[PDB]
């Protein structure tokens, strides 16, 4: 070296004399022959554009290596609010995988299910399911690549599946759209083209890019058409997604066993989890203990699309949190406590100007709220909890105004029997039962527990909630009742009679009864008023005067009096 001949310049590259000739010959430099000099400028403007070159040769090795991308998932969710006839798509699906015969093949709730074709796999998310906006969104994670939509045609498109499809756009995706029902006598997927039309989703058949196909999730019918399409669909646009890199997935819900300990279901989205992997999801961490899937099977492996049951984990992160792979137990404790630092501080944050904004209170319970009734929430499903919100923050209408309580997703628990006592407050779940214990504990301790189908059911049974007492009662239940005094049979007036009264007013304005020690008197209205000082058209506290009573005649002290309109007087 310090100096060079450009056939000692292609032994060190490892290059051919004329392949470097033709790099000279692109450059525009002067050569005489292989044995010529070069330039310090020269060998130096070789060396730094082969950098470029170079980083283009790897960037069109990645975007290739990148292309030849295996067997996927590529999952999908289906969308709106509850009892939707929406649960009855996912029925449909989950049944139109295994054709067959019982079973044999144990057909168990994993957060999902594979349905296994003759290119590769789908898999169709089973859970809730009405998503019921959980989260409206993770803004988000992006659990599943197609997003199968059913448009039903005894209710056509219910504004939860216009943001249902809003949550299949926003999360990068061509969608395709499911027409269920087309067997019964009031289906007419014509009214869904046009439904579709005037949104954007133009079909196939009005030359547009939105997939249609008319199917029965009852039948069997259409459920094959909807299959070969949803592998066109997926290339077409070209969604796969690696099995090498960093792995990546999401919790569908978590829980325990007995024989296992703690427990969480996890779809494994990209790499594979194995048993004895450290992990982390959400602030909690853990080791890989044991596996157990749909099929009941304890798993040495999960490969992507596997939803399982994981024993590993320090805490119980929560429904739809991202679970993470990571080197070590230091990036498992750092990454876990710096999200904890950024929640805290913001949660600190957000204390200030809160017990105003909002301004109820902080909600509510301090101001004399005419009628109070309190809560607490209970749901399964974060989706049902944000439309309760969405639903009763505007409900707000007879005088009590609804205080909500810091709230989680799944099963009710003992946590609950201790805060509704702490705050006097009902306990609200929708989906989910309270469990075992729970209801045992609640019923016996006096707290006004409740379950329901509709979140319609629900917020039609915090009205009664909204049962002010005097107002809302109805009941024209005697305005009053008095006691007889005396009389005057004075001959300078009529036939007045003294009398105390036992409920509100007695007015010369009102109707009159009179109901003795076993017999109902006689009925009708005031005609005269009387007092031992003057002829007064009112009394009013608990004063004495004397009033008319039509006719009668079992005069002077017979017994007590009761009076009767409405609320007026």
């Amino acid at each position: 070296m310090a100096k060079v001949r450009i056939y000692q310049l292609a032994k060190e590259l490892g290059m051919e004399t004329q392949e470097l000739l033709e790099l000279l010959d692109q450059m525009g430099v002067a050569y005489k022959s292989h044995a010529s000099t070069l330039e310090e400028k020269d060998a130096e403007a070789v060396r730094e554009l082969v950098k470029e070159q170079r980083g283009l040769q790897e960037k069109l090795a990645e975007e290739e290596r990148r292309k030849s991308l295996p067997r996927r998932p590529p999952v999908v969710v289906i969308m709106g609010h509850v009892d939707h006839g929406k649960t009855t798509l996912l029925d449909y699906l989950r049944k139109s995988r295994i054709a067959e015969k019982e079973a044999g093949g144990i057909t168990q709730h994993v957060g999902a299910f594979e349905v296994k074709t003759p290119q590769g796999t789908v898999v169709f998310i089973d859970t809730p399911g009405h998503e019921a906006f959980t989260t409206i969104r993770q803004r988000g994670a992006k659990v599943a690549d197609i997003a199968v939509i059913v448009i039903a045609a005894d209710d056509g498109i219910m504004p939860q599946t216009e943001e249902a499809i809003a949550h299949a756009k926003a999360a990068g995706a061509k969608l395709i759209f499911a027409i269920n029902k087309i067997d019964l006598p009031q289906a007419d997927p014509e009214k869904v083209k046009r439904q579709l039309m005037e949104r954007g989703f133009v079909p196939e058949e009005y030359g547009g890019d939105a997939i249609v196909i008319p199917i029965s999730a009852k039948t069997g019918q259409g459920v094959q058409d909807l299959l070969e399409m949803i592998l066109l669909l997926a290339e077409l646009e070209d969604y796969r997604a690696d099995p090498n890199a960093e792995p990546r997935g999401v919790i569908l819900e978590s829980k325990l066993d007995k024989q296992a300990g703690i427990i969480a279901n996890m779809l494994v989205q990209e790499g594979t989890f194995r048993v004895g992997d450290y992990v982390v999801a959400g602030e909690a961490y853990g080791r890989i203990r044991a596996m157990m899937d749909a099929d009941g099977n304890q798993r040495k492996e999960a490969g992507p699309g596997s939803a399982v049951q994981v024993l590993g984990f320090q805490e119980l992160p929560h429904a739809g949190d991202v679970v993470e792979w990571v080197p070590d137990l230091e990036a498992a404790k750092e990454i876990a406590e710096e999200r904890k630092e950024e929640r805290k501080a913001r949660e600190e944050e957000e204390k200030a100007r809160a017990p105003a904004t909002m301004a109820a209170l902080l909600a509510a319970m301090a101001e004399e709220g005419a009628k109070e009734l309190n809560l607490i929430l209970r749901a399964d499903t974060q989706g049902s909890l944000e439309a309760i919100q969405h639903i009763l923050a505007r409900a707000t209408t007879e005088d009590v105004k609804i205080n909500i309580l810091a709230a989680q997703v799944g099963a009710p628990t003992e946590s609950d029997v201790l805060l509704a006592q702490t705050a006097n407050a009902a306990i609200l779940a929708f989906g989910v039962n309270p469990p075992g214990s729970v209801k045992k504990k609640a019923e016996e301790k006096g707290v006004l527990l409740k379950t329901f189908r509709i979140i319609y059911d629900l917020v039609d049974e915090v009205r009664n909630m909204v049962k002010g007492a005097r107002e809302p009662q109805y009941k024209e239940e005697v305005l009053g009742q008095a006691e007889v005094r005396a009389i005057f049979r004075l001959p300078t007036g009529k036939q007045v009679a003294g009398c105390m009264v036992t409920q509100g007013r007695i007015p010369r304005n009102a109707e009159v009864r009179v109901l003795r020690d076993g017999q109902v008197i006689w009925q009708g209205r005031i005609a005269s008023l009387k007092r031992f000082k003057e002829d007064v058209r009112e009394v009013a506290q608990g004063y004495e005067c004397g009033i008319g009573l039509d006719g009668f005649d079992d005069f002077r002290e017979g017994d007590v009096i009761e009076a009767f309109q409405m609320v007026e007087v």
